[PDB]
C-alpha cells in the first residue's frame, strides 16, 4: 500500500521536573527527552510500521531541529522526500514540563518560518499512492493535498479534530471524514454526538466516523448508525493513540475496502500502542497486531 | 588591565517570549524563539571583557555541535576558553527559558550527566596569573577546587551565590565577596527575610556578604552595617542575563577599586545600561559608556 501524508511535524522537548514550576524563577530538570510529534508525522510512523511505503509532506526549517525531526522520521522508515525545507527558517517545536504526577505544562512555538502557501503541493505527483492522509493543522496544505488526490481519484482521510477554522470545506473533500468528539461538535454546533454525525454525514458524498476513546467509534453506513467498541487493555500511554488510529485506518481502508473490518483493526493498533510504552516505540508492526487481534 | 578568570557553567539558553508566564498546568503560544549561548559564569566573562578585561572561562562542554556554538560565541566575545575541558563524546547542557512582556524570566536548566563533575584537572592551571576568580554555583566541584587554589595564591574570589540544589556553605567560606540572590541566600539559609539572612550569612565567611533583590536594588553588610545601592530605573528592553553581568561588573569593579559602595553602584549601572540596549550580550556596555552614562543621572 502506497501512503501519503500531509500536516504538521513538531519536535517535543520533555524537561522532567520535582514540580511544575507555577511560580518565576531559575528550576533544574532531573531529566531530559527529545521525541518528535504531530498528527500527520505520527500517522505517518504508524503505516510505517505496518509496512507500507508510506511520504510525509509537511514543512521544516534548515536548522538543526529541521534536521533531527526528518532523521527521526527517516528512522521509522518515513520517506521525507516531498517535505519542503525553508531556507534561513526555524522548525515548530514545543518545551513541555512534566511532574512527578503526571501534569503537563506546554510551550509550543509555530513557526511563523514556514508559510501556510501550499502551491508547492504541484510539484508532488498525488496518482502515485493510494490513499492521503492530512490532519487540519494546516488547512492550506490539507485542501490542495485532497483537491490534486481527489483529481487523481486517490483515496482521502481526514484527522478532524478540534481547529478555530471551519473544516466544512474540508469534510467534502474527505472519502472518509473521521472526527474527534470535540472536532465533531464544533463543526455541528451539536453536543450530542449521535445527532451530530447525522449532520455532519450531509457535508460530504463520504464516510462520517467520531472517535469516544473508551466508548469506542461510531459511524454511520447508508443511514445506518455502527459501532466498534474499544478493546479492554492495561492503558500504559496514551501518548499519540488518536494519530497511531488515523495511520491504521488509512491502511485498513486501503487494503480492505470493509469499513467494519478497517475500524476494529485501526482500535486494535491504537489498543496495542497504549500498553506498550515509549509513545512511536510503542506502535506495533502487521505481525504484533495480527497477533494482539486474534486475543478476540 | 584586569585580568580575570570565570569559572563555572556554559550552556544553550532556549529563549520562548510568551503572553504570561506559566503559572499553572495547560497549553502556551509562543510569540517568538531564539536560541542564544548564556550561564552565569560565561555571561559574567562576556560583560567583563566587554568591560576591557583579560578574561579567561574556565568550564565544561561536549564534543557536539552546541559545546563549538558556545565556545566560539565566548571566544567572538574576546573570553579566552584555553583551560575549558571539551569531553570528546559528550551533549553540552541547556535550559528552556519563559520570557514575560514585562522582561520576568523562568529558566529550567539540564546539566548534561556527560560533563562528569570531577575538577582535578584544575591543579595543572596556574591561578597565580589572575587578579580575581568569580565562580557560580552550578559546578560545585570546580568552583571549591578554583577558590582553594586561588587562596594558596592569595587571588580574590567572588561568588554568583544562586538557587541550586547542594548546599553551598562551603563555597561561600572560600569567598572574599558572596554576592546571592533572594532565593539562593533563602535555600542556604532557610529564612525569607533578607536582613536576617545576610546576618546568619556572614557568620559562614571572612569575606563581605551582599543580597540583590532585582528593582529593590542591592543590600551588603559592611563591620556590622546595613549598606544599599539602589537600581537604576531605565526603560527596560531586553531582561537577557542582567544578573550575570552584574557579577562580571562587581568583580572587575573589586579588583580596579577595591571601594565597595563604589564597585556596586559601577556593577548596576552595567546592568541598567544592557537593559536598555537589546541583542542581550551586544547590549554590554564598555568602563567609557557605563562611567558617562552613570555621571548622567544628578542631571535628569
Ligand atoms: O537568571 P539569571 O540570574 O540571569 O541567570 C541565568 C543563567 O545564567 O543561568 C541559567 C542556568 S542555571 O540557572 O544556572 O541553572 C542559564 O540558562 C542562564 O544563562
Amino acid at each position: 500500500i502506497r501512503v501519503a501524508c500531509v500536516g504538521i511535524t513538531v519536535m517535543d522537548r520533555i524537561y522532567y521536573v520535582e514540580g511544575l514550576p507555577t511560580e518565576s524563577g531559575k528550576y533544574v530538570a532531573r531529566n531530559y527527552t527529545e521525541v518528535g510529534g504531530g498528527p500527520a508525522a505520527t500517522a505517518a510512523v504508524a503505516a510505517a510500521r505496518l509496512g507500507a511505503q508510506v511520504d510525509f509532506i509537511g514543512r521544516v526549517g534548515d536548522d538543526d531541529t529541521g534536521n533531527s525531526l526528518l532523521a527521526e522520521l527517516e528512522s521509522w522508515g518515513v520517506n521525507t522526500r516531498y517535505t519542503k525545507r525553508y531556507n534561513q527558517a526555524k522548525s515548530s517545536q514545543s518545551a513541555i514540563m512534566v511532574d512527578t504526577k503526571g501534569e503537563r505544562i506546554i510551550i509550543n512555538y509555530p513557526s511563523p518560518d514556514l508559510l501556510p502557501d501550499a502551491e508547492w503541493l504541484e510539484e508532488i505527483d498525488f496518482s502515485q499512492w493510494d490513499v492521503v492522509l492530512a490532519d487540519v493543522r494546516w488547512h492550506d496544505g490539507a485542501k490542495k493535498a485532497f483537491t490534486l488526490a481527489r483529481q487523481a481519484g486517490v483515496m482521502t482521510v481526514l484527522d478532524g479534530d478540534i481547529t478555530p477554522q471551519d473544516i466544512s470545506e474540508l469534510v467534502a473533500l474527505s472519502d472518509h471524514a473521521a472526527f474527534s468528539e470535540p472536532g465533531l461538535a464544533r463543526l455541528t454546533g451539536v453536543k450530542e454526538m449521535a445527532s451530530a454525525l447525522k449532520q455532519a454525514q450531509t457535508l460530504t458524498n463520504g464516510h462520517v466516523y467520531v472517535t469516544q476513546g473508551s466508548a469506542g467509534c461510531d459511524w454511520l453506513e447508508n443511514g445506518g448508525r455502527q459501532h466498534q467498541p474499544a478493546f479492554k487493555v492495561d492503558v500504559v500511554d496514551t501518548t499519540g493513540a488518536g494519530d497511531v488510529f488515523h495511520g491504521a485506518l488509512a491502511v485498513a481502508l486501503a487494503t480492505s475496502g470493509d469499513l467494519a473490518e478497517s475500524v476494529r483493526f485501526a482500535s486494535g493498533v491504537a489498543a496495542l500502542k497504549c500498553t506498550r510504552p515509549g509513545g512511536r516505540a510503542g506502535i506495533p508492526d502487521c505481525d504484533q497486531t495480527r497477533s494482539f487481534l486474534s486475543l478476540f
